[PDB]
RNA sequence: GGAUGUGAGGCUUCGGCCUCACCGCUCCAUGUGCGA
């Protein structure tokens, strides 16, 4: 009825009526091939797969808060059929992202070449705050070698306050925000995460306006320092 | 003998500088020598 995180059942129905998602004209192939991927919130999959069966990265992990969700990606996967290899280099995960404390997030050691955060943090910001947006972005950053990108497709401001009602903490959350979207950059740039530098790739086409969002990657460095 | 480009961010004493990401890591000029 309420999907309180942005965990529709019915998401790319209404988000790629009978097309293709326009994303993977923005993505680019190179940067998935032989690598290891982390998606954010994979939803039911259909992204993740196309990318996993097409793109051939060595390793896919699909992250999502809703079980029901994750069991209905791994029933997906069937429908992108013919280690390294489709199907056996993705695996779909049930879990919350967001840490609940900042040595928890510090803990955390790198894993991926490439981090997909698509679509995600407006569910993030309105139900955790300011402090569990952070504390995602700051876990993506240690989870990711140095030459790892983040794939970063936020949604605008001016989209989050339809949603403000739908719980009691979320209502609180929106009108305690500080950190707008429009310096996510700035703050994925500075100390506190750490990237050293980002860029605009493209925003992609969709059916809906609602969907055209940009889409940024972040560099972290290859060096140590 | 000649040729070092692009972007984002930050700084600047307006000369530039710094980090990262790209793009390359090569192209061009050139015999009054040689004739298997
Ligand atoms: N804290 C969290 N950890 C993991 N997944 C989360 C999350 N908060 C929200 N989500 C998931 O994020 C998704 C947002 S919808 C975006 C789906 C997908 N990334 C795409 O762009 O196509 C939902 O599936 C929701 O369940």
């Amino acid at each position: 009825r309420k999907f309180q995180y942005g965990n529709y059942c019915k998401y790319y129905g209404y988000r790629n009526p009978s097309c293709e998602d326009g994303r993977l004209r923005v993505l680019k192939p190179e940067w998935f091939r032989g690598r290891d991927v982390l998606d954010l919130g994979c939803n039911v999959g259909h992204l993740t797969l196309s990318i996993a069966c097409k793109w051939g990265p060595s390793r896919m992990v699909g992250l999502d808060i809703d079980s029901r969700l994750i069991h209905s990606a791994r029933q997906n996967i069937r429908h992108y059929l013919s280690t390294s290899v489709f199907p056996n280099n993705v695996v779909f995960v049930t879990g919350n992202y967001v840490l609940d404390r900042d040595d928890l997030v510090e803990a955390q050691t790198p894993e991926y070449d490439v981090v997909l955060c698509l679509s995600l943090t407006k569910w993030v910001h309105l139900n955790w705050g300011d402090e569990g947006l952070k504390r995602m972005f700051r876990r993506i950053y240690r989870h990711l070698r140095p030459g790892g990108i983040l794939v970063l497709e936020p949604q605008p401001w001016s989209s989050y306050g339809k949603r403000k009602t739908l719980t009691e903490t979320i209502y609180k959350n929106y009108y305690r925000i500080q950190l707008k979207p429009e310096q996510f950059s700035s703050y994925l740039t500075s100390p506190d995460v750490g990237f050293s530098s980002y860029e605009l790739v493209a925003t992609p086409h969709n059916t809906s306006k609602g969907f055209q969002r940009p889409v940024y990657l972040f560099h972290k460095a290859r060096s140590p320092s």
